[PDB]
């Protein structure tokens, strides 16, 4: 919705996100899936630079990207680790929400 939440919901600091823990939060709720970036925050915000009304974008780099796939059994997760564009929404220069991988 905003930048503090979008990097508390897309960012990891670490590339092997332990799944079951964080998605088990009330961040996330068990949901199927989240997709996970693997970068300090200034990198990704500058994604936004000059974006001023909301609008989707697809990055023109590719980033390391980690993503947690719900298994069989609820809120356990299989960790994915790919490397791929992503595209977000950008508003007032910085990622709002995160919109998928590879397209917008």
């Amino acid at each position: 919705q905003d930048w503090l939440t979008f990097q508390k919901k897309h960012i990891t600091n670490t590339r092997d996100v332990d799944c079951d823990n964080i998605l088990s939060t009330n961040l996330f709720h068990c949901k199927d899936k989240n997709t996970f970036i693997y970068s300090r925050p200034e990198p990704v915000k500058a994604i936004c630079k000059g974006i001023i009304a909301s609008k989707n974008v697809l990055t023109t780099s590719e980033f390391y990207l980690s993503d947690c796939n719900v298994t069989s059994r609820p809120c356990k997760y299989k960790l994915k680790k790919s490397t791929n564009k992503f595209c977000v929404t950008c508003e007032n220069q910085a990622p709002v929400h995160f919109v998928g991988v590879g397209s917008c």
